[PDB]
């Protein structure tokens, strides 16, 4: 209404400066409740990661982040949920908070309002199930697809739809680069107001990640979460 399908994409960030989606995805952005960036005017970054399936390395992820006490706001699918609620009780108990990824990860804007509220409640109803606990509303459409009419429908539902200004080639388990890769991404994409997109499933992931944090540190960026991106932009 319109329902036409658009990828979330961009061109990369270039000179640690925020990649731009262009004015018409900046207008659609700001149109309905959603974003690509936090607060560009600081040294600030936000980790994201998606979760779809387990492949032994979210364990140490958790290890990582509270290593160096940063919080992370992992989107999980239904099938992430059932199969893994104890990965899901620790990101909880851990102080990270956990965002919609859809149930069945389906495309959303090929499903009608009342499929999109249950794909996205029941991942909520099964997430209480497990933690007596419910964050803020924040949703990722499956493969960055999405819509004016899927933004304005899950605006509707009371969900703040979370895009992403870094991700790379880090879901690929038939290829999987290893730790510096994964590492030389992290630093090279890096600017002020970045949100992260980033999967737990490739081999060093954590690693990868535990350095990137550390020397990210040493330059004098910030890890702040989804809910403080929210809350200070707000003031």
């Amino acid at each position: 209404v319109p329902n036409e399908p658009i990828n979330w994409g961009f061109k990369r960030s270039v000179n640690h400066q925020p990649p731009d989606a262009g004015k018409q995805l900046n207008s659609l952005i700001e149109k309905y409740d959603a974003f690509y960036l936090g607060n560009t005017k600081e040294k600030t970054i936000y980790l994201t990661f998606d979760n779809g399936y387990e492949n032994g390395y979210t364990p140490k992820v958790l290890d990582v982040l509270k290593k160096h006490r940063v919080t992370g706001t992992f989107f999980v699918t239904g099938h992430f949920v059932k199969d893994q609620p104890q990965l899901i009780k620790r990101m909880s108990d851990e102080g990270h908070i956990i965002g919609n990824h859809s149930f069945h990860h389906p495309d959303l804007t090929t499903k009608t309002a009342d499929q999109i509220q249950d794909e996205l409640d029941s991942v909520n109803e099964e997430v209480y199930k497990i933690t007596g606990k419910q964050d803020n509303l924040y949703l990722r459409p499956p493969r960055g697809v999405f819509s004016e009419y899927v933004l304005k429908e899950t605006k509707r539902l009371g969900y703040q739809t979370v895009f992403w200004s870094v991700a790379f080639v880090d879901w690929k388990i038939n290829n999987q680069k290893g730790k510096k890769y994964a590492y030389d991404h992290m630093i090279k994409q890096a600017h002020p107001g970045a949100i992260y997109l980033l999967h737990t499933v490739s081999r060093d992931n954590a690693e990868a990640l535990d350095d990137a944090i550390t020397d990210l540190k040493k330059q004098g960026y910030t890890f702040k979460s989804i809910d403080d991106l929210m809350f200070e932009k707000e003031m």
